[PDB]
This record gives structure tokens, sequence and C-alpha cells, in this order.
């Protein structure tokens, strides 16, 4: 079983990748397989249960709710384990909103200073492990009343744009911005999408699974186009590769 | 310790009650102590961790997402355990939106077959346990663009109104309605509230805790007045004390 580690910031990011990896690429959640990942090997806070997705001979272990000082501890433990051959991890993905801190590549690399690292095409190679940092939100969502914040919600907003949902409203975006007394954030648009799709769930993360889940069998070519225009296909291709 | 069981439908309902019970009545969440609730006595599902709030000599056990078909299963267990003297439960609260099914009183009553029953102060008494069936959302939200759906969100929408939020907007409500091609549901308004308060979290349940928790600090009387006009005070005062 090939082991890959995927690190995201929160539940919202986890769901986004989960619905794509399951519904589009055919991955499934691990069975009753609930092995207490030894904090001594992976370096994750006690009581944390990662999401394990599998397909064929590949196991994707996704984790979130890390922290600004936990990511480095996770990478250090895992890399310390691989060095001793204690883990089979062969690929590590680290994704975060572009508008967060400095560039994502420089960020990940600042944690690998004491390690021998060789670079390739978007891949950081160290100790036989390919590390793929990735910034979410590299695109331009051209909406008059929406602030240009590069993050997960900006991409999801663009998908709504292509789906024609932002045009179906617009009057609402204008009205909301007027009442708010400022331009809308991509997160506010996520709340407009909830109303537009008559979403009755508690969490936006749930909405992303529902919304993208239906588009896959409703207008699969549209979703593919979105993933391609936002530069998400190559990343996804690597995760399942 | 005196134990009271509170049964709600979902996380949103659990947060709403939790913020009031903690921030308004001084209740605190049970220590690290995680006393595995013996299913044989409570009738809860496998890996369920109910919220335990405590103060003085009263323990409030709140559960949600139990299942429309498991509620009676839970009641039977608890009631039988009380008859046998294995649980110190004296009151059980069952909260459900008015919208769903039939009258909450009949709904609960239909779960108590082969039980000697007696009604006292609107409560169903059996096995010495006071069962309080309560319908959430019993009020009239006078908003031309919002459907009259009696539920947790309708009450939340009313609190937003008293707070002057729905007024500050409305222009947005009008626009949202026009683009949607129908009146806004109370749950739709909840998303406008996220925008009006610049809520960045993933779940609306988290917004209720934040929004109410802060109100308790900036305008306590407004919340108390709200709780009174929606007739939530007598229920809360029963749960506590």
């Amino acid at each position: 079983m090939r082991i890959k580690l995927i690190i995201v910031e929160g539940k919202t990011d986890e769901s986004f990748f989960k619905v794509l990896l399951e519904k589009l690429y055919g991955f499934r959640e691990a069975k009753k397989l609930t092995p207490e990942f030894p904090i001594g090997k992976w370096g994750f806070r006690i009581g944390e249960h990662p999401l394990v997705l599998e397909k064929d001979n590949i196991a994707l272990v996704i984790i979130h709710a890390e922290g600004k000082q936990r990511i480095p501890k996770v990478l250090k433990s895992v890399l310390d384990s691989v060095k001793l051959g204690l883990l089979n991890v062969e690929e590590v993905y680290v994704v975060r909103d572009v508008d967060e801190g400095n560039d994502v590549f420089e960020w990940v690399l600042s944690f690998l200073r004491e390690r021998e690292v060789r670079v390739d095409n978007g891949a950081i190679v160290t100790e036989g492990v390919k590390i793929y940092p990735y910034g979410m939100g590299n695109l331009t969502l051209n909406e008059p009343f929406v602030k240009e914040k590069k993050e997960l919600e900006l991409s999801l907003a663009y998908l709504a744009k292509l789906d024609g949902i932002l045009e179906k409203y617009r009057g609402s975006m204008r009205a909301l911005s007027q009442d708010k007394g400022d331009k809308l954030t991509p997160k506010d648009v996520m709340h407009i999408l909830s109303i537009a799709n008559d979403y009755t769930g508690d969490c936006l993360s749930g909405l992303y699974e529902k919304y993208i889940g239906i588009m896959i069998h409703r207008n699969r070519e549209l979703l593919i186009r979105f993933l391609s225009e936002v530069n998400l296909l190559p990343l996804l291709e690597r995760m399942v590769g």
C-alpha cells in the first residue's frame, strides 16, 4: 500500500478534496480500519482521527485543524520516521490559501532547513519523499462587488460564476455590499451560494460536498473545466498518481 | 448529582442551548472526565459523546443526531433504568421544531406505550420522570420576504430583528428574494446573518454561540427580552433550578 500524506488547514478544505477524490477519482474511506496513528511517528496531537481514503494500492491520509506551529512538527516527525524507515510515506502535500502568510513554497522550505532538499517541477525532494506545497486561490474572480482574496473560497466562487449562479444573483451581491457598507468577501459569497442552492445544512463544508457532488453527474465537463482553469488538475493528478 | 436529559435534533440546536446554559446560567462543561455512558442504561448509539454541562448539583446531559427512530429507544432505556434505580434521571426535555411532523406533545406521547402516564404542568410524568415535549419556533416573524416556518431559525431570525440586523438589511432580503424567485426561508436569513456579522467560520452553529455569547456582554437585556417574547424563559428556568 502506497502511503501519501495530505495536509490541509480545516474541515472546509478537507471536504473539498474529499468529494473530488471520492466522487471524481473513485477513492473510498478506510473501513473499520482505525489504527491509533502513533504520535511518536506522525507527530499529531492526541485524539486526532485522520481521514484515510483508498483506491487500488494507494492510501491517502488527509489531516486538518493542524495549526501555525503544528505543520512543522508533523513534517519533522514524519521525515524523522522515514529516515529510520519507520513509515512508508512517499509523498506529502501541503495546501493553504495563497493570501495566507508568505509564499507556500518558501514556507514549507523554511521547515526543511536542516534537511538535504533537491527541487524539481513543483516538487521538493528529500529523503526519498516528494513534498508538494500548493497555494489555493491563484486566479482572478472578476466580480465587481467581491474582494479579491486568494483562498479556497475564491476558487469555489469562480465555480459558482461558471455555473452561472453569480449571474443569477448579482442584484443580491450589489444589495448585500451596499448594506454591508463594503465589498463582499469570498466567504460571504459562500453564504449566497447556500441560499441559491437552498442549502439547509449547518456547515459550508457540507455544502461543498453536496454542490460539487451533484455537478459531477450533472455537468461533469464543467467541473473538469473549472479544475483545469484554476490549476487544480495537475495537483489532483499527482495525489492519485 | 441530579441528572436531566436534553434531546435536540442537531448541532445547531445543541449550540443554541449550550451558549445560553453556559453564558447565561453559569453552567460549565464536564471535566476531562469522559464517563463512557453505558448504552445498556442510556440507550445511546455506539460511539456517541453527549455534551455534559454542570452547575451546583445539577447535571444536564444534552444529545443530538440520535435519530428520528432512536429517540423512543433512548426514552425506553432511560425510563427502564430509572424504574430499576440504575440512573438518577428526573427530567427529560425533547425539543423539536414545530414545523416537523405533528404536535411535539403527541410525538413524544406516542413513544410511551405500556407506561402509566399523568400530565402535570404540561409535562408527561411516567416512572417518576417529568418528560417535557417542547416545540421550537412558536412565534410570528413579521418580515415580508421571509416564510413563516416555525423552527429554531425563525426564533434566531427574530433575535436578529430585535437587534436591528434585518432592518439594516432588508434591501438585501428583497434582492435575495427576487433572484431566488420566492420568499426567503428562516435558514436563508441565517446566511444573511453570517454576512452581516462577517462570520468566517464553517458552521452556523458556531455563529449562534458567538453571536449570542457576545450579545450577553453588549446587550444582555435584549437577549433576555428576546427569550421572553419567544417564550423560552420558562423552559430554560425549568431545565435549571
